[PDB]
């Protein structure tokens, strides 16, 4: 199926408002799927929707969440999300944290007790075109082995980077810390495709390729991205004194229960440090650089980080957001779940 | 060989390769560091490189620091090509002295050499009872993802948390497979290496680390990205020379190398309880060390254990 930006987020925003969210709210949640759909990651797109619906239904996310914004100091804050979608919570926490690297020159603002943000790169993007770095992340669903074990502990925690260059140009790179994400094991499933044995990992801690012996995911570069969910679980979790690692909510734990997640921004205004100009020319010219480099064989060209998205975010633009059939037939009727 | 005897020989030689007695110490300290923890390609296999580069006055021994406060929590120490563990340990305590007071601190390391193991400044953040990342700009060594020249380096990335009482949790990584001192080692080892450590003038994977042009990033577009934001946040932010145009070790021995390196703070009581925070940082550690490890290995290790291990019984 093909739809654009513009209606795709007014069935998403109308399937939401429907299940019980305020307009607003379903609009902002609406904005972030879209976002990741023009991009191409589909995980985080119109799929998740039907999810959302029954949780918002059930009261697992809040629909008249009591936010407050705790200022812990001239850079630092909480929001206190009181279990708000995470797309709506995440997003006012980076407005705050915009507002006060153009104040103060740096933000870290944590999001505290959120429902599933979506793709994180969105609220990046946010600082980016604010003029700034942006970086996030957040705990997610505990589904990957540390390296070397056999037992669940973090989640497919997410990182992702944002830097301006000249005029609307936006470097944009953001990473799972896994091999693969779940929802590529559960759609193996769903063929009786035989997976890579790179991805997971059976109830042993053995690598397989029978996506329904898959019990657990392995993390990106073995120790690294082990490392690297591990840090973006104290940053995002232990930091704000929420549940932490295995403790994480399940996504189907229970629909009626708040998520409790993490996020943590960091936002850096790039004028209190050098001119911001010509940081912005400098990042023009590493994607031009990048982009001129000479490709190994076998590949057509190098792309510079995320480049490849915005390719596909700009093709999605003129002819239209790629979205498999079934979301678009449960998107327009009157059934949530 | 004692812990304060490596240090008073290197604090010795590098004083009379012309050095400040203050700054051989604190390269010496540095380098101890890691030779302890088993990082080998930094420890003190290097004070020669580093002993020549300061007498031959690519390393100034009269640097004038300035350290130059931008905002509540921001800060930039002009390191006028400074030894880089000197500048960024200098830059360190800054930030620590800064996220102490107002929470958070963000400080770039302006023009120094290389810092060498970068994990030894988070830890100083972490022993200050603080949350510390630090990440830097190197040699360019390493191709982009698809591709067949080089521009980035091995920029690594560091992180440390405190623990309860005296524990600390130190991840560190290179954005690489591998390190360059694997390809030279394995010339003089003359011994095939895997395919996945590097490549050749084409950009094609190669077993043959004589026919090695570029190292490979780690998880292909991930390492990638990561080594780029890396170099922005420690190089282009800082309005350093950047990507291919940073230095490289050998070029030549009497030039300043003109590396930056970026320093985060967080102080975690402006964001929870200190000691709750502590207390599940213990917590993790211990869970994650009584993880059921997957056959193969004989344990599950929370990151950098073995390390942390290494220098108990290498002391």
């Amino acid at each position: 199926m093909k739809i654009s930006r513009e209606t795709l987020h007014q069935l998403i925003e109308n399937k939401l408002c429907q299940a019980g969210l305020k307009r607003e709210h379903a609009a902002t949640v609406a904005e972030v799927l879209v976002y990741a759909d023009a991009r191409g990651i589909h995980s985080h797109g119109a799929v998740r929707v039907e999810y959302y619906a029954e949780r918002i239904s059930k009261g697992g996310t809040n629909r008249e969440p009591e936010f407050r914004l705790e200022e812990t100091g001239p850079c630092s804050a909480i929001l206190h999300a009181d279990n708000a979608a995470g797309q709506v919570a995440a997003k006012m926490g980076m407005e705050h944290a915009i507002k006060t690297a153009q104040q103060n020159g740096v933000a870290v603002v944590g999001i505290s007790r959120m429902g599933h943000s979506g793709a994180i790169s969105y609220f990046v993007q946010q600082a980016a075109r604010a003029g700034f770095i942006g970086i996030s992340m957040c705990q997610s669903d505990p589904m990957v082995v540390p390296f070397g074990g056999a037992e669940i502990y973090y989640g497919t925690n997410p990182l992702a980077f944002a830097a301006p260059g000249e005029g609307d140009e936006i470097l944009t790179f953001d990473m799972a810390t896994t091999v693969q994400a779940w929802g590529k094991v559960l759609d193996a499933r769903s063929r009786n495709m035989s997976i890579p044995d790179t991805w997971a990992v059976d109830k042993n801690g053995v690598p397989t390729t029978d996506p329904f012996a898959v019990h657990a995911l392995l993390p990106a570069a073995g120790p690294k991205g082990y490392g690297l969910m591990m840090m973006i679980d104290v940053l995002s979790g232990v930091l704000l004194g929420l549940p932490f690692g295995r403790q994480v909510s399940s996504m189907y734990d229970d629909l009626h229960a708040g998520r409790n997640l993490g996020q943590l921004h960091i936002v850096i205004n790039p004028n209190f440090f050098s001119s911001s100009e010509l940081f912005r020319q400098h990042l023009s010219q590493t994607m031009r650089e990048l982009n001129a480099i000479t490709p190994a064989p076998g590949f057509n060209q190098v792309y510079y980080p995320g480049q490849d998205q915005d390719i596909k975010q700009r093709k999605a633009a003129v002819e239209g957001i790629e979205i498999v059939d079934d979301i678009y037939q449960y998107l327009i009727s009157d059934a949530l779940y």
